[PDB]
RNA sequence: GGGGCUGAUUCUGGAUUCGACGGGAUUUGCGAAACCCAAGGUGCAUGCCGAGGGGCGGUUGGCCUCGUAAAAAGCCGCAAAAAAUAGUCGCAAACGACGAAAACUACCAUCAUCAUCAUCACAUGAGGAUCACCCAUGUAACGAUGAUGAUGCCUCUCUCCCUAGCCUCCGCUCUUAGGACGGGGAUCAAGAGAGGUCAAACCCAAAAGAGAUCGCGUGGAAGCCCUGCCUGGGGUUGAAGCGUUAAAACUUAAUCAGGCUAGUUUGUUAGUGGCGUGUCCGUCCGCAGCUGGCAAGCGAAUGUAAAGACUGACUAAGCAUGUAGUACCGAGGACGUAGGAAUUUCGGACGCGGGUUCAACUCCCGCCAGCUCCACC
């Protein structure tokens, strides 16, 4: 598959402390993302309900009406995810996503920053 | 209404490795319930009439509770957030104001210097020169303007003045000047304090210093520690007066160390009489109390308590009743077992539901959803 980094990632932005996380498309996209008809463009994610979750990013079909324009779900862990929102506390760190890529058996992954860019 | 096309890009098997994501399940823990073993307290019981307060929701099973008139939890129901590399910082500030053209002059009740600018006179120059003049610079002399200093001249208001009973001065030497008992006078630069676009001012009130050499010395009595008796060496307070300048006249207190008698207490023993928490009994009997006798201590001693059980009779508690009914409570070792902890762990993110099956898009089977193409329209 594609592996794909984001564009002012060593220019305005400055990272504290780095994670990484998996991701929950549906494996029908998967696919598609594996043949790499895919935007990166604008990605952002925000705190709903004790996880973390993507708004913005877009993947192309390859059937029937499956949505590709709904939001989808970052997973991480049960105290370290539900700790950071209190490193964010201590007056404001951004949330990045640095790079995103594909594991061993061909499913997708997010490398997530806590940073000191605007 | 139809004609068609389109639906796991790990090759059969736990693996959508993972992504402490969310159920499910064991190993392992405490609340909860039950047992094994040790272990102490408790009167127990059945039954509850009425009264005041009382309000939903967010957190608590949306009524608490109690004892002869108040013994009886409580708040709220509403906005959010920080710094320095190819670019970039939205927009944002409160400070007031003017000028006028022509002529004279002072009493010493302020007085005095110095600084500057114009001028004459005495005076030099181996300075000069347009030739009776120009110029550095020493001495005398008028003038205006500006800064700067000072004990007084003045003027006004004013602390009582003169005298003195009493009287300092002194261990001793050495060295002074006067005040406020009493009285009389309509308050003076013989003394100060203040002012004129200017400045300075300490006679007055209940006595001092020094010759270093004790920073007030020197002098004396009485009572006393034991004290129940005995050994034991040595210490002080209450009080008075002498010495130079304010002139005193009796009163009661502070440590103990060692040995012990009479005398007395305790343990022990005997005994009259006392208390004994439900009232009444008694058997187990406890405790002090006080006399007589013994054994000991005489700074390790005269400090305070009031029962523990049962065979019996009559039986209580908030209120009523059953009174031989009957049990309640509580802590600790240890064998299990729920969403606490660790872990094998399944779904995982593959259109949507069936079967075969050790698992299935790959082995079978349905239906959807979309587009494209005929067509009433």
């Amino acid at each position: 598959a594609p592996v794909l980094e984001n564009r002012r990632a060593r220019h305005d932005y400055e990272i504290l402390e780095t994670y990484e996380a998996g991701i929950a498309l549906k494996g029908t996209e998967v696919k598609s993302l594996r043949a790499g008809k895919v935007d990166f463009t604008g990605s952002f994610a925000r705190f709903e309900d004790g996880e973390l979750y993507l708004e913005n990013l877009y993947i192309a079909p390859y059937y029937a009406n499956v949505d590709p324009r709904r939001k989808r779900k970052l997973l991480l862990h049960k105290h370290e995810l539900r700790r950071l929102l209190g490193k964010v506390e201590q007056k404001g760190l951004t949330l990045v996503p640095l790079k995103i890529y594909f594991n061993e058996r061909g499913y997708a992954k997010v490398l997530l920053g806590l940073a000191r860019g605007k």
